[PDB]
This record gives structure tokens, sequence and C-alpha cells, in this order.
């Protein structure tokens, strides 16, 4: 509950997601041209605690579509926090395909927060 | 592609995955049915053939019909083919927390998977 | 030349740290969760003392081991980040906290997160 | 021995460290990869009174990648623990942040993991 919808991060990328009754996340991630749209899939806790805790979840986008392939994939891990203004707070890992000699620089890390409203600025 | 099949991490877990032609990863992660969980993810279905690995990632939410830890792990990494084939990953586990505890919500670590047991 | 880093920084959760940025690249100071002694710990780290002039941030990092004369949590946090100058100067960081664990519990030894520090006590 | 000594990671970097009585780590880091040549200063902290229940010893340190030869405008922190034994090891995860503009801040930080032994691998 509450997860399905369109979400926007602080840099205005758009995460359109559906949360299925089974725990599945499915949808699209973009930033508005078709060439910038990618499939996403993930999982979320479909029976969260009832004590005030958020709902754990995660998803992946591989950065290949019909138009572009960056040979890389990002995973977001986080929790949905419901209520007045719902947010999803995440930290993410992007791994690029590398040779073994370059594997030490394969993975970037950062954090994104998503709300159902587009950001200002 | 080389990803579909059974993989083992270095600490007794088994990752059973099918890599679909559409770039999907689907499968299960275990350890016994009480210890088994659905996973889903995505991978680069057209990687480079220049010696670079194949990027990928997937998620397990730690709920099944028996147990629920109210947490989810994501793995981000690359498959490296060859005679000693491996999937090398870094992972983040986020637990559901209150706002006050959100600073201790996420563990980070790494896992290497191989096609034969440890 | 002024690095702009020396002084008192606050995150959005209470915590305060007081740092000196030495001419040799050193960061030295204290980190405190209110300001009582039992909440104060030694900080040490390093920063780039000749950053780029193209508008990029100044890379830096520091460590606090969570032991003082009063308490010992058997853990240490590192913050890795960059200072961004201006009227609203900020240090944006990602941090890792590692707790000492047995080998069996080593998978749950390290937490990760992010914090942003400003010069304005919130 | 303990933490003080010369350690090597899996990629052949050399970490020369002294663990002081007061919890200080000091020494030099020499990296086999990246925009890096010769030694760089490191400083950090460690738990100088660890648990006696078989846990490892929490520690962390930072290198800013500027020395008299090269400046990569970046810094790495390592957070981890020392695990004594027959083959003593320091297991860490690390974050490198590069100075970036605001537009590029999303790609400022790499993450990885290093394990160090007192014996050098090939």
């Amino acid at each position: 509950a509450g997860i399905t919808g369109t979400w926007y991060n602080q840099l205005g990328s758009t995460f359109i997601v559906t949360a299925g009754a089974d725990g599945a996340l499915t949808g699209t991630y973009e930033s508005g041209n078709a060439e910038s749209r990618y499939v996403l899939t993930g999982r979320y806790d479909s029976a969260p605690a009832t004590d005030g805790s958020g709902t754990a979840l995660g998803w992946t986008v591989a950065w290949k579509n019909n138009y572009r392939n960056a040979h890389s994939a990002t995973t977001w891990s986080g929790q949905y926090v419901g209520g007045a203004e719902a947010r999803i707070n995440t930290q993410w890992l992007x791994t690029s395909g590398t040779t073994e000699a370059n594997a030490w620089k394969s993975t970037l890390v950062g954090h994104d927060t998503f709300t159902k409203v587009k950001p200002s600025a």
C-alpha cells in the first residue's frame, strides 16, 4: 500500500511503479524522451510492521533500452515512509561492467529521496 | 550470457536465477522452504565482448509465507565469465525503521558467487 | 588560500564537530553528539589542501572511533565527502560505521548512510 | 603483534601504519592503481580497548590523494576491523569521494572493499 504511483527524485528523474500483492515492484525509470526510459523491477515487504516503521524495498534498472546501452545497472535499497507527504528514502549502487583490472572503480554509491511531487529549483 | 543457473556465495547461501532474453532476472535465494525467498532484477542483455563483465542487480525482500524480517537487500555487481566464472557484488540491506532510527537502517557489504560450492 | 573548513559544523540531527584544517592537509578536532564531555570524541582526517579552481568541491575525509574516557562502543565511523564553499558552505558526506564483531556476525558489521553539515547551528 | 606494521591489500597497495596508545593511526599509503604515485599520508583512529569476547577491533583511516608529486582532488576513507589470528587481517569497506561540481555530485563517490594482510599476495 501507498507505493504504487509516480515518484520523483531530487534531480527530477521519474520512477513510475506498481506494487503487486505478492511483493513485486514493476515499472519504468526515466529522466522525458523515450530514449531515456528504462525497465525496472524489484521487491518490497508486502506486510510491513504496524509499529510506525517504514516499508523496506529495493529495485534495479539495467541501463539498456532499445536506444542506448551504458553497460551498467543501478540498484536502489530503501524504505517507503507513509503518511502526510509520503517519501521513499534510498541509497543506491551503480555497477558498470569493467575488466578485472578496473573492477576497483566499477561501483558508484549515492542516495536519492523520492516524493510524489516534482522537486523545486 | 552464462548467468542462468545456480550460484553459491562464500557463506552457505544459494542463488537460483534465470536470465531472460528481455533482460529480466527471476529466481530464488535460499539459506529448506522457510529459508527461501523470491528475487527479481535486471541485467545487461547485450554486454560488451571486450573482457568487461556483465552488469546486473537484483533485490530480495525478506518475507516469504513463513517469516518476515521487514527488510530487503539489493545486490549490484557484474558477472565475469570464463573457467572461474563469478558474480562479484556489493549489497545494501535496508530494514524498515522509524524516522528516529533511519540512520541505522542500512547495512553494506559484499558477496562473491561461484558456480561451485565454497 | 583559505580552505574555509576550520571551525564548527553541525548536521541536521544535533551533532557538532569542531575541526582545524592544517596547512599540511590534516584535519584535527572533536566530534560531539548538547555538548557533554561523555559525548565528545577525537576526530582526525585529511583534506585536499590545493583543490581545483574550476568550481569543484574540496575532497576530505575523517574518522571517529567511538571510544572516549567515559565509554567505548567498539566501533568507528568514517565520513568521506567534499566541502562546497560560499555563503551557505556545506560539507556533503557519505559515511560507513564498522562495529567490531565476531567473524560469524561480520555481515552485519557495517552501516552506511549520508550526512550534510553546515556552519549554522540548527 | 596487532595493528601496527606493514599491510598489503589484494591489489598490492602497501599500508604502513602505527597504532598509538591514545587510539591514533598514523602512517603512509602507497597505491598500485588510480591517479596515484609514491606514498600519501594517512591518519585515522582505532578502538584502543577492544571487546574481549572474540570481536575484531574497529578502526578507520583517510588518505587525501595529494602528495608532492600528484593531486587527484579526491580522498578515500576505509572503515573496518582488525581480526587477530594465525593470519591476521584487516577487512574494510571504503568510499572515495572526488571533488566535483554540483552537477556532477551524483558521480562523486566510489565504493569498494579491501582486505589487508601482513603477507603480500601476487
